């Protein structure tokens, strides 16, 4: 009669009938292959109904593959992988470095698909790039806790006796075709005192228009005066703040 | 033969012995009373002579004042400091001690007043000043009570510097004049012991010396974390460099 029965079975897919068990001459029939299973590229996935209730032949058009290989962040699968989905047991793609990494020639950027369905071990093929030495800050120090690769973070100090102007951090980022330190060097300022305080009747000895840390100014009395104090006091240093050792001596007359 | 009584002199009494009566040739002293001075160059003694007569004697005995009293400024020039006799208007001079000085706007005479008292004492012999103590770097003097002659300073060094020599000086008359008794101390850094290092991290940048508040930063190698601080700091206790604490940890991946 004018119509096929059911289609032939075919391993590792399932044909869609749509709710029926009877076709009519060229009845096309598509199959879809099972879960864990992928179609093999240029290999026919249908059937056709012909003359004398007989369905065209198939052969499996299924597999057995391994999932899209997992998502590097140093790494991006090269063309054509990259638009693959097909990848049976014994499949090997190749990747090719993100920025900013670069190739470590030593090691092989592929990777296989192995037996058990999944990716060969993944090494290092594709290093970090590294960033520019840091130089450094006249006066300040930079802390380098961690290389200076890509992703690197940097921080900056002042010495005791002068103050930071500028970024206190910086990190090594991708910068277009490589990658650089997103802030530059800042700047160690010299903290100073404020004006040293006059006494009554007594001079401070060739007075400074500024004072630095552990700089000291010297006082002495006028004649006829005794100094009652330190002859001298010094600049202190702390949280950036600069602030005279102690008070001024004093005196006192007569 | 024998004298009686001998003469009634103003301001001075006989020395009798407790005799009326006295033998030919019996000299008798007086003496001047209180507040009197015998008069350089004169007769203080009779003798009965023939006649039961006795000599002739004048008064001797001027109100004078009393040896100057003791000042520690300065002292009686010659010849006053061997004087006793000293009547009103008698001027003396001074000359002055060891350690102190003329102060040339005054006068260092002093005057006999009618009232049988030296005139009103001034400073006219200053105590002398030592020079001036200078300075000690990285440390600091003391001047509690200027730098005349009997004062005293006392040195000290700053946070992060060790005192080396003497911790005070006294101002002390020195021959001609007045001298610190020890000199000016020296303020040296004071240096932490070489910082630590660490297994499997290195100290970034070491310096060959740390002083007072300097800091030595570490850093862990290449597949090594780090566990503790990320610097430390040079301390200081009594004179003695120490490290702020132990250093960080680099442990294995």
């Amino acid at each position: 009669m004018q119509d096929c029965g059911l289609p032939p079975d075919v391993p590792n897919a399932q044909p869609a009938l749509e709710g029926r068990t009877s076709f009519p001459e060229d009845t096309v029939i598509t199959y879809k292959c099972e879960e864990s299973f992928v179609k093999i590229p240029g290999e026919k996935d249908s059937v056709i109904c012909l003359k004398g209730s007989q369905w065209s032949d198939i052969e499996e058009f299924c597999n057995r593959s391994c999932e899209v290989p997992t998502r590097l962040n140093s790494a991006s699968l090269k063309q054509p992988y990259i638009t693959q989905n097909y990848f049976p047991v014994g499949t090997v793609v190749e990747y090719e470095c993100r920025p900013g990494y670069r190739r470590e020639p030593s090691l092989s950027p592929k990777l296989t698909c192995l037996q058990n369905l999944k990716w060969s071990t993944a090494v290092e093929f594709c290093k970090k790039k590294s960033c520019p030495n840091p130089g450094e800050i006249r006066n300040g120090q930079i802390d380098v806790p961690g290389g200076i690769l890509f992703g690197a973070t940097i921080s900056f100090s002042c010495n005791t006796g002068y103050k930071l102007f500028g970024s206190t951090s910086s990190f090594c980022l991708i910068s277009g075709s490589s990658v650089q330190w997103s802030d530059p060097l800042p700047e160690c300022r010299e903290i100073y005192c404020p004006a040293p305080p006059q006494i009554d009747n007594g001079i401070i000895q060739g007075e400074r228009d500024h004072y630095g840390y552990r700089q000291s100014v010297t006082y002495a009395c006028n004649k006829g005066f005794t100094m009652i104090g330190e002859h001298s006091i010094y600049c202190t240093v702390n949280n950036d703040e600069g602030e005279w050792s102690g008070p001024p001596p004093e005196c006192r007359g007569c």
